[PDB]
């Protein structure tokens, strides 16, 4: 009789638990993790990463992992209250040494970057000898606009390789590249590019995404207009059609790069120089230093991941995204192996094609977003069962609670239930993942993201009481004790914001502003954000949870739930459903369906989750990372509809 629940599946709980499978115990030729077999492996290993006597693995964990030009002295100092956290602060390095460099010395013709084009045909091999020969390149170009250690440079590119060169060419030079996602609106640009004064502006003529037009250059004109501090944009020449260019401000990039010389020196950085700022969706403006930051990407890469050299990671993110900086560029460029720049949808030009790419290149671990893997489920089984995709050993998911239908679905299809399934929980704020199985010890539940990572001590509040909550089968919100190598550090020119935000909430801890349990095995589940919880008379409902109840019924594809004032229960549940799109809504009655809805939900949940009202919709608002905006639902729910961007207006009009 457990206070903590798993989140719904049709699957009994005692079928439920997928120890680590053949190809993760070393067996058909499979490398042999680096943790394993079992869960005390990886407590073992975990508790020499925490406490007071962990700063031996640290340092020696930093020193084997990265090259650097000085030593450190000090291992780590500061915490939350201040906010100045500080990692081997005496230690100078070079990201891009070590993301290209000290790689390119070893094997310069192997691949870094598997570029997978839009189209398929166009997709290539870049070595890491071109990779870093592009870098140096753009380095010397921006060297030459004046660009100094310590400028931002902001970055407006799309997904095609030369992304990574641009971001390793700031990094080279200690400039502080600010990446946002290419087709963000002028406005959104404009904002990002006012807030941390570049002067510098790096990006295409166009980007190609499912085989439609990214105006980037037009965007980018317009967003220039109001930003009075930039002199140089360099424009790389990614589609060749006509763009406008303005004489002096604006420069091709070919042509720049064709005048410098293939090799650039490494600005010598300090451990807390800040690598990058990167603009959360007022824009917040989260900045990560470069040691720390580098040391916790190169770990959770090759231990989340169980990383071996040969291996060919796709993580098919957009660099615009934290997922993209730390996982397909630092990560796996630190690491030396081979990384996938993905540049086109999941359905593009069919829903096939990740698992066309899989066999393709014979990727080792695939790693996206649940809703990918929902759209993926939602275009059903024909374009994944009659692949290969054996070279596969790990698959992960990232960005928002994975429902168990979808996790089995991943588990089932992508990986034949032959793969490790990692959930990796982190955020933005955190750097790199900070609660994740690993996949050679962990026994996985469908939802849960099992235990922390090395260097993470989290712990369960109670919102109500602002106390810890000891032991196991508890709920509330998720903190950390302690500072984590990879912890932003700041928030660029803000840091009263970055200490209100995460500091200042729960005094002595960081909060990342999820709701949480820990079950009586000690499995934590991330169940959605703290701002989604529905308070239904005193039941503290969360997202996570209502949703895999509703997607548990056949034809739902994705679902959406948020609060509402209800003077009899204090909130009231709104459902916003998506059904699969051959699912005949004038066969069944739609009242029917959401009577069924119902009573799916109060079985699996309670009589009280019940939603008061389902609104059946084509799609969900949903930002470039794949995130549902449920604060978008909620508004308009709540009438204040004044405070794929065309479904915001589908769903104003299914609610009135
Ligand atoms: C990496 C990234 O997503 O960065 P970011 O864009 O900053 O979002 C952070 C928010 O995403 C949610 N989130 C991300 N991964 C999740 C997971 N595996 N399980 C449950 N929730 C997850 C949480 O709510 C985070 O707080």
């Amino acid at each position: 009789v457990h206070h903590v629940h798993p989140l719904p599946d049709s699957v009994p709980e005692s079928e439920d638990l997928f120890a680590p499978p053949p190809r993760m115990q070393g067996k058909e030729g499979r490398p042999k993790p680096h943790i394993g077999p079992n869960y005390e492996s990886y407590v073992k290993e975990w508790a020499k990463t925490v406490g007071p006597n962990s700063d031996e693995w640290w340092a020696a964990k930093a020193r084997e992992t990265l090259d650097w030009y000085d030593d450190f002295k000090t291992v780590r100092a500061g915490g939350f209250e201040h906010g100045d956290v500080q990692w081997f602060p005496e230690g100078t390095l070079n990201a891009a040494y070590n993301c290209l460099d000290r790689h390119y010395y070893k094997n310069p013709k192997k691949t870094a970057i598997i570029y997978e084009a839009d189209e398929p045909s166009e997709s290539r091999e870049v070595s890491y000898e071109e990779l870093m020969q592009e870098t140096c390149r753009v380095a010397n170009v921006l060297k030459s606009y004046g660009v100094k250690k310590g400028d931002a440079v902001s970055i407006y590119l799309p997904m095609t390789w030369q992304a990574a060169a641009a971001f390793l060419a700031c990094a080279r030079i200690g400039a502080i590249h600010s990446a946002v996602f290419a087709g963000f609106s002028a406005e959104s640009l404009r904002d990002r590019v006012n807030d941390c004064e570049c002067k510098v502006l790096i990006t295409t003529d166009e980007g190609r995404r499912g085989g439609k037009t990214i105006a980037t250059k037009q965007i980018v004109d317009a967003a220039l207009q109001q930003c009075p501090l930039v002199e140089n944009v360099l424009v790389l020449r990614r589609t060749g059609n006509k763009v406008p260019m303005t004489e002096g401000r604006d420069k091709w990039w070919d042509e720049e790069c064709a005048k410098m010389p293939a090799y650039c020196p490494c600005e010598r950085m300090a451990s807390e120089d800040p690598l990058f700022i990167l603009y959360t969706s007022k824009p917040k403006g989260v900045v990560h230093s470069t040691a720390g930051y580098l040391l916790g990407t190169a770990l959770t890469l090759k231990y989340v991941f169980d990383a071996h050299p040969d291996d060919r990671f796709a993580c098919m993110a957009d660099i615009g995204w934290i997922t993209g900086h730390s996982y397909i560029i630092y990560g796996p460029l630190a690491n030396g192996i081979t990384t996938a720049v993905f540049e086109s949808t999941p359905v593009y030009p069919t829903p096939s094609r990740y698992w066309d790419f899989v066999d393709k290149w014979k990727a080792t671990q695939l790693y996206t977003a649940p809703t990918a893997i929902r759209l993926l489920r939602r275009m059903g089984e024909d374009h994944v069962k009659n692949h290969d995709l054996s070279s596969l050993r790990v698959l992960g998911s990232v960005g928002e609670p994975i429902n168990p239908e979808a996790w089995h679905w991943y588990n089932d299809f992508a990986g034949k239930n032959q793969c490790a399934i990692v959930d990796t929980y982190w955020m933005t704020e955190t750097g790199s993942i900070s609660i994740a199985p690993l996949p050679g010890a962990i026994s996985t539940k469908p939802g849960s993201a099992t235990f922390p990572f090395f260097g993470m001590d989290v712990d369960i509040i109670d919102p109500q009481t602002g106390q810890v909550l000891e032991g196991n089968d508890v709920e509330g919100v998720l903190v950390a004790r302690r500072p984590w190598p990879s912890i932003a550090r700041t928030v660029y020119r803000d840091h009263k914001r970055y200490l209100e935000t995460y500091m200042k909430p729960y005094p002595g801890y960081f909060f990342f502003g999820d709701g949480a349990a820990r079950d009586y095995d000690g499995y934590m589940w991330i169940k959605g954000r703290v701002d989604d919880v529905i308070n239904v008379s005193g039941h503290r409902l969360s997202t996570a949870e209502v949703e895999s109840a509703l997607i548990l019924h056949k034809g739902v594809a994705e679902t959406a739930v948020v609060g509402c004032a209800d003077d009899l229960t204090g909130q009231a549940v709104y459902a916003f459903v998506t059904m699969k799109p051959e699912f005949d809504l004038k066969a069944t009655k739609e009242a029917d369906l959401s009577k069924e809805l119902a009573i799916q939900v109060r079985k699996v949940i309670g009589p009280f989750a019940a939603p008061k009202k389902i609104y059946l919709v084509s799609d969900l608002p949903k930002t470039r990372s794949g995130k549902i905006m449920r604060r978008v639902l909620r508004k308009i729910v709540a009438g204040e509809g004044d405070q794929d961007p065309q479904i915001v207006e589908e769903v104003k009009q299914k609610v009135t």
